[PDB]
């Protein structure tokens, strides 16, 4: 019988502290759940939006992490579709397959059991992590930060067990968000001129993304020169640094394509960038996509007539991924070499070094940091 | 040869001011130019913005006018594919068929002459107008408000010789432009639920649109519910005033259609809708089209987190109709009666009060006024 699992665990007591190394209890799987070994996780930006406090719902105590790759421990009741020993990667956009938004096709947004995972909890209404007395709660479904989690059976992504799971994990959130934002949400074609603003993981997915849709110019844009050679590497026909030139990016992307691209996208989470990323769009077909996650509050703004003059402002989620089906296909890519994920690895820690992950990536000295749990 | 013709036109000698019916001057058409017969015309809202002197790029004086019908009288050396007695409409959006944007099966925007045009003048730098001594400019390349006019050859659309003048007028600019919204630049799918704010020509037109293409769902939106009535004849399964709920609208809607709209068209050219009808599309796939070209000046404005959740925006100004080609196809589908035109028709004048033809507009009393030359 499934038992209660005394394992370690990086808790959040509070926000603007490190995370504490803990010994923590993981009750077994509910009717319709799923307990996960962690193999490897990764920290991402959000994580520490959320460690910061600045999130309006972030919640604690909590176990954050949303990046993992693993194997399944144990099934609750009414799990059929996955027993222990599968090889998995936990998703925080999971798939029912039966709500209004997973019979449609132009959307991977499942609305299952949103409300409970936004308050940390499990589909029942309460949560499997218990600390020095304590409740801890879940964080967007997945909580990786743990040698062992709990997460609903519609949030596990059954994949190749071949896979190795300390690369694989990376497939959790950046890399299949910018491969999908070119793929399936932009749908560029091939010849398509682009422009990517942000190069840090996200936009090197996208990069990647335009490279294998076979679009003729990438154009990369960062603050950061450092991240120019990387973007190369991936695909980016030439990179610049909007700090190099008086005139708004805009202006200067326009210039240099003759009227604008064919697809921007914004990888940075910056407003005012984002209407830049619209606006560097070429009138009559341009199409801009915003990847990445402003702050509560912050609007997005640009004049009507660029929208009436033929542009068009979209924005995805995950890549626009169906999670359950696609996460195991995006493995199956990068298996086959169709898609790259080793080459977004720049640092390696042990689970106690987990803070240092989010250090590195403040100084922005990193691309992506895999956690050996 | 052809001579000067003496005629008369509504001339805007100054901003703010009311048009005069004055005896002008038309030159005979020079190279690749087309000098044509008006038979009947129409004000828009985009000739009064000129009128206003609100408008940045408004220049005096000036013939406006860009909806109208008529009959060739004349053509210039180099032109073939039009003769004298030809039934043509004149067009402010041309198509030279060889620009970039021409060439591009995804816009519709030629740019073969937009800068002489948006100058007043014809393509080799200079008006065929002059009154009192004076030279009169032209006005989005079509000077509708004259008995007769010249225009590039690449600014007029052939149509059939027996479609009644006195209605097809109207294909020139509204019609077209909302009812090519909903089938070209949404291209809504039969079933698809949509709202559509603002029940005047333009928004009764893509309730025409929507209806063409199986819409299961159209909620007309507007505050004035004198207008409900024609919407409803239009196609309108519902229509809703704002003032009569204490929530914004895009809650209301999103209330009505559990989740929001698949496509929502602002044809308002208020900048607070055009968010509003954003927001009131649904989370995932949701489409939101600004209709029509709107005053300069005012941005909208919305949380990146509604693109990022599946909206998209999007916007149009002569519905994405490649001119030249397609206008002869929307006037046979009028008299196919695939489309209405007869029924956007409420008032009828003559060419010396076509100032009650403005009066009408700004009243709200009227959907569309034909001006009989
Ligand atoms: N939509 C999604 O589903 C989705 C998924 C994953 C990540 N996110 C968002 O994607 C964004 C990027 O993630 P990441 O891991 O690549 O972050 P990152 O920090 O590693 O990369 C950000 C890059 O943007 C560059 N940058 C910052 N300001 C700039 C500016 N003004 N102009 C040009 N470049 C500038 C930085 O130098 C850095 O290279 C974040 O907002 C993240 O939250 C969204
Ligand atoms: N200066 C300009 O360029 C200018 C000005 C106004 C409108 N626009 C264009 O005018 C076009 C509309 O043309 P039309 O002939 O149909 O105009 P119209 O004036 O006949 O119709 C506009 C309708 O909007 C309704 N309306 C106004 N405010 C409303 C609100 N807050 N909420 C809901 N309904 C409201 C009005 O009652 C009217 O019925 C659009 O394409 C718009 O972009 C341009
Ligand atoms: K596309
Ligand atoms: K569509
Ligand atoms: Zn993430
Ligand atoms: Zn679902
Ligand atoms: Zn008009
Ligand atoms: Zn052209």
């Amino acid at each position: 019988a499934n038992e209660v699992i005394k394992c370690k665990a990086a808790v959040a007591w509070e926000a603007g502290k490190p995370l504490s190394i803990e010994e923590i209890e993981v009750a077994p799987p509910k009717a319709h759940e799923v307990r996960i070994k962690i193999i490897a996780t990764a920290v991402c930006h959000t994580d520490a939006y959320t460690l910061s406090g600045a999130d309006p719902e972030g919640c604690f105590p909590v176990i954050l992490g949303h990046l993992g790759a693993g194997i399944v421990e144990s099934v609750g009741e009414g799990v059929t579709k996955l027993k222990a020993g599968d090889t998995v990667i936990p998703l925080y956009i999971p798939q029912c397959g039966e709500c209004k938004f997973c019979l449609n096709p132009k959307t991977n947004l499942c609305q299952k059991i949103r409300v409970t995972q936004g308050k940390g909890l499990m589909p029942d209404g309460t949560s499997r992590f218990t600390c020095k007395g304590k409740t801890i709660l879940h964080y967007m479904g997945t909580s990786t930060f743990s040698e062992y989690t709990v997460v609903a059976d519609i949030s596990v992504a059954k994949i190749d067990p071949l896979a190795p799971l300390d690369k694989v994990c990376l497939l959790g959130c950046g890399i299949s968000t910018g491969y999908g934002a070119a793929v399936n949400t932009a749908k560029l074609e091939p010849g398509s001129v682009c422009a990517v603003f942000g190069l840090g993981g996200v936009g090197l997915a996208v990069i990647m993304g335009c490279k294998v849709a076979g679009a003729s110019r990438i154009i990369g844009v960062d603050i950061n020169k450092d991240k120019f050679a990387r973007a190369k590497e991936f695909g980016a026909t030439e990179c610049i640094n909007p700090q190099d030139f008086s005139k708004p990016i805009q202006e200067v992307l326009i210039e240099m394509t003759d009227g604008g691209v064919d697809y921007s996208f914004e990888c940075i989470g910056n407003v005012k960038v984002m209407r830049a990323a619209l606006e560097a769009c070429h009138k009559g077909w341009g199409v801009s996509v915003v990847v990445g996650v402003a702050a509560s509050g912050e609007e997005i703004a640009t004049r009507p007539f660029q929208l009436v003059t033929g542009r068009t402002w979209k924005g995805t989620a995950f890549g626009g991924w169906k999670s359950v089906e696609s996460v195991p296909k995006l493995v199956s890519e990068y298996m086959s070499k169709k898609i790259k994920v080793d080459e977004f690895v720049t640092h390696n820690l042990s689970f106690d070094e987990i803070n240092k992950a989010f250090e590195l990536m403040h100084s922005g000295k990193s691309i992506r940091t895999v956690v050996k749990i």
